[PDB]
C-alpha cells in the first residue's frame, strides 16, 4: 500500500518532468512569436498534457489519501488528484483551452489608434503615455482607448471562461474556480485575514489618498477635483492607478531638496536590458543566494523583439522544469519602475533554482504570495537612496527621507486596495453573486469603494473594464500580491533584523548579508513541502501574516501626512 503510493509518486515525478518540458517550451515559443503556427503546437501540447494529468489524476484518485502514512507522499498525491482544466469533457476542454488562448492573444496584440495616425500598443507607447502626459484629454485618451479597444474586446469570451474554469473546479471538487484558487493557501481563515490586514492600511492608505488628491487638485485645476471625492482614475501615472509613482513630481513632500529622476540617470549612464538583470543577479549572489545558470542569458528575452515577431510583452519569469533552464520575457524599458520589475521576475526565477530538486508537484512558493515577494524584497534594498547613490544614479536630510518614504509609499501603499479589489470581484464572478449584466457596475462599485477612484468617462453598455487589465484575460489570480505587499515587508524587517541593521527600518539594505541570504534559502528550499506559516517562521521567526512591519515602515510618513492633512482641512475618505 505504502509501496504502491511511493512507486505512483516516483513515476508521477519521471513522467511529469518530460511532459511539462514540452509543454513550457510550446508555451513559451507563442508567447515569444504569436503566430498561426506556434498556436497550433501550442493548442496540441495542451491535448498532451492533459492526457497526462488524466491519466495520473485518475490513478491519483484511487489512493485513499486517509491511509497513506507516509505525509510528503500523501500530500503529492492529494495534490495530484486535483486535474484542474484536465477534469473536463474534452469538446469542453478544446473550447476552453481556446478561450483561454483568444482571451491571451486579443489583451496582448490590441492597439489604439489616432484617426489617420498611429497606433499605440500598451507596452511601451501607452504605459509611457499614462506615465508622463500631465494633460488631462491625452491621458483621457489613452486610458479610454485601451479600455475600448481591450476590454470591451474580452467581453465576448469572458462569460463562457467562467462557466468553464467553474465547472473544471466543481469536477475537482470545488464549489466555483474562487474556491479552488483560494484553497491554494490552505487557510480556511483566509478571507478574514486578508479583510483585517487590508483595514490595518486604511490610515495610511486615506492620508495618502488625501494627500495626492490635493495635489492633483493643484495641477489639474479645482473644476477637475472634487477635495472631498474620489480621484479620477486616469490621473495617477498608471493605467489602472495601481501604483502611484510616477505623479511623484507633482506630490514631493519637499520640493527644496535636491533630486535626480532615476529613470533619466539611467538613460544618462547608458543602462541597458541586460545590465538591470545582471544588478538584480548581483543582489542575488551577494546574499549568498544562487546565480541564473549560462543558459538564462542565451535564452531569455529581456526587450521586446524588432525583428517582426509579435509577443506577449507582459513580463513573466519561467521555469522549464529540467532543472537547468529558467528564463524571463519582459519587454524592458530603461527605468526604475523596470528595474524593481526585473528584481521581481528574478525572484520568481531565484525560487525556481531553489527548489528544483524536490518533485515537481512541490515545485510551488509555500503559497502564491511568497513567490512574488522574494524579488520585492530585494527591490526594497535596491531603491533606498543610499543603494542608488552606489549604483551612480543618485549624486547622494529629514527632508530627503520624507521625500522617500512618499516615492515608496505611492507604489507600496497606493497598490494595497488594488490588490485586494481584483479577486474580490472575481470572487463574487466565480460564486454568481454578479452575472455578466454587472460585471462593470461591480467593479467600479469595488474601485470606488477600496480605492477612491471614479471613471473620468461614464461607462456605457459593453464595457469590461476588468478585461482591459492582464491578469484577467490571462487567468492568473491577483490575491497573491495584495499578501506579497503585506509579507515582503515582513521579510524586510527580519532579513534587515538578522543582517544586524539598527535605525528606522527604512534605511535598511541587506546587500551582501549573507545571513539574509540563508534565511531566504532555508524558506525557499522547502518549496510547497510544509504548510506555509512554516516557511513565514524560518524567515521572520514567528508564523502569521502582520501589517506590523509594513506599518513601521511607513510611520514617519504617516506622522507627516497626519500633520499635512490636518494643516490643510482635509476630510479624508469619500461618499
Ligand atoms: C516520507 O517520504 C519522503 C519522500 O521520500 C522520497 O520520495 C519517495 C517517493 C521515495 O522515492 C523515497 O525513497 C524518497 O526518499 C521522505 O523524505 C525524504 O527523506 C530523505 C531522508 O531519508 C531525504 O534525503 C536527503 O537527500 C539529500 C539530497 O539527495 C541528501 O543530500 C540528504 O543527506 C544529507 O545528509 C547526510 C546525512 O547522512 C549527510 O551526509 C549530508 O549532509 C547529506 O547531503 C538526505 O539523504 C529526502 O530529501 C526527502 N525527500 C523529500 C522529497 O522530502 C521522508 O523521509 C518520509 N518520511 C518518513 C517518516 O519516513
Ligand atoms: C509584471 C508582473 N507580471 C506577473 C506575470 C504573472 C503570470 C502568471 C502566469 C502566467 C503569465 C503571467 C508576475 O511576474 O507576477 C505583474 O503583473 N506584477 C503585478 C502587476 O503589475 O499587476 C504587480 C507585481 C509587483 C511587481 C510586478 C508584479
Ligand atoms: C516564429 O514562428 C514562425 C512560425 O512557426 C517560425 O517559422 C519563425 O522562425 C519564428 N520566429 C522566431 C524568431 O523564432
Ligand atoms: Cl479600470
Ligand atoms: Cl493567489
Ligand atoms: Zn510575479
Amino acid at each position: 500500500d505504502e509501496a504502491e503510493a511511493s512507486k505512483f509518486v516516483e513515476e508521477y515525478d519521471r513522467t511529469s518532468q518530460v511532459v511539462w518540458n514540452e509543454y513550457a517550451g510550446a508555451n513559451w515559443n507563442y508567447n515569444t512569436n504569436i503566430t498561426t503556427e506556434t498556436s497550433k503546437i501550442l493548442l496540441q501540447k495542451n491535448m498532451q498534457i492533459a492526457q497526462h494529468t488524466l491519466k495520473y489524476g485518475t490513478q491519483a484518485r484511487k489512493f485513499d489519501v486517509n491511509q497513506l502514512q507516509n505525509t510528503t507522499i500523501k500530500r503529492i498525491i492529494k495534490k495530484v488528484q486535483d486535474l484542474e482544466r484536465a477534469a473536463l469533457p474534452a469538446q469542453e476542454l478544446e473550447e476552453y483551452n481556446k478561450i483561454l488562448l483568444d482571451m491571451e492573444t486579443t489583451y496582448s496584440v490590441a492597439t489604439v489608434c489616432h484617426p489617420q495616425g498611429s497606433c499605440l500598443q500598451l507596452e511601451p507607447d501607452l504605459t509611457n503615455v499614462m506615465a508622463t502626459s500631465r494633460k488631462y484629454e491625452d491621458l483621457l485618451w489613452a486610458w479610454e482607448g485601451w479600455r475600448d479597444k481591450a476590454g470591451r474586446a474580452i467581453l465576448q469570451f469572458y462569460p463562457k471562461y467562467v462557466e468553464l474554469i467553474n465547472q473544471a473546479a466543481r469536477l475537482n471538487g470545488y464549489v466555483d474556480a474562487g474556491d479552488s484558487w483560494r484553497s491554494m493557501y490552505e487557510t480556511p481563515s483566509l478571507e478574514q485575514d486578508l479583510e483585517r490586514l487590508f483595514q490595518e492600511l486604511q490610515p495610511l492608505y486615506l492620508n495618502l489618498h488625501a494627500y495626492v488628491r490635493r495635489a492633483l487638485h493643484r495641477h489639474y485645476g479645482a473644476q477637475h477635483i472634487n477635495l472631498e471625492g474620489p480621484i479620477p482614475a486616469h490621473l495617477l501615472g498608471n493605467m489602472w492607478a495601481q501604483t502611484w509613482s510616477n505623479i511623484y513630481d507633482l506630490v514631493v513632500p519637499f520640493p527644496s531638496a535636491p533630486s535626480m529622476d532615476t529613470t533619466e540617470a539611467m538613460l544618462k549612464q547608458g543602462w541597458t536590458p541586460r545590465r538591470m538583470f545582471k544588478e538584480a543577479d548581483d543582489f542575488f549572489t551577494s546574499l549568498g543566494l544562487l546565480p541564473v545558470p549560462p543558459e538564462f542569458w542565451q535564452k531569455s528575452m529581456l526587450e521586446k523583439p524588432t525583428d517582426g515577431r509579435e509577443v506577449v510583452c507582459h513580463a513573466s519569469a519561467w521555469d522549464f522544469y529540467n532543472g537547468k533552464d529558467f528564463r524571463i520575457k519582459q519587454c524592458t524599458t530603461v527605468n526604475l519602475e523596470d528595474l524593481v520589475v526585473a528584481h521581481h521576475e528574478m525572484g520568481h526565477i531565484q525560487y525556481f533554482m531553489q527548489y528544483k530538486d524536490l518533485p515537481v508537484a512541490l515545485r510551488e512558493g509555500a503559497n502564491p504570495g511568497f513567490h512574488e515577494a522574494i524579488g520585492d524584497v530585494l527591490a526594497l534594498s535596491v531603491s533606498t537612496p543610499k543603494h542608488l547613490h552606489s549604483l551612480n544614479l543618485l549624486s547622494s536630510s529629514d527632508e530627503h527621507d520624507i521625500n522617500f518614504l512618499m516615492k515608496m509609499a505611492l507604489d507600496k501603499i497606493a497598490f494595497i486596495p488594488f490588490s485586494y479589489l481584483v479577486d474580490q470581484w472575481r470572487w463574487r464572478v466565480f460564486d454568481g453573486s454578479i452575472t455578466k449584466e454587472n460585471y462593470n457596475q461591480e467593479w467600479w462599485s469595488l474601485r470606488l469603494k477600496y480605492q477612491g477612484l471614479c471613471p473620468p468617462v461614464p461607462r456605457t453598455q459593453g464595457d469590461f473594464d476588468p478585461g482591459a487589465k492582464f491578469h484577467i484575460p490571462s487567468s492568473v489570480p491577483y490575491i497573491r500580491y495584495f499578501v506579497s505587499f503585506i509579507i515582503q515587508f515582513q521579510f524586510h524587517e527580519a532579513l534587515c533584523q538578522a543582517a544586524g541593521h539598527t535605525g528606522p527600518l527604512h534605511k535598511c539594505d541587506i546587500y551582501q548579508s549573507k545571513e539574509a541570504g540563508q534565511r531566504l534559502a532555508t524558506a525557499m528550499k522547502l518549496g510547497f513541502s510544509r504548510p506555509w506559516p512554516e516557511a513565514m517562521q524560518l524567515i521572520t521567526g514567528q508564523p502569521q501574516m502582520s501589517a506590523s512591519a509594513m506599518l513601521s515602515y511607513f510611520k514617519p510618513l504617516l506622522d507627516w501626512l497626519r500633520t499635512e492633512n490636518e494643516l490643510h482641512g482635509e476630510k479624508l475618505g469619500w461618499p
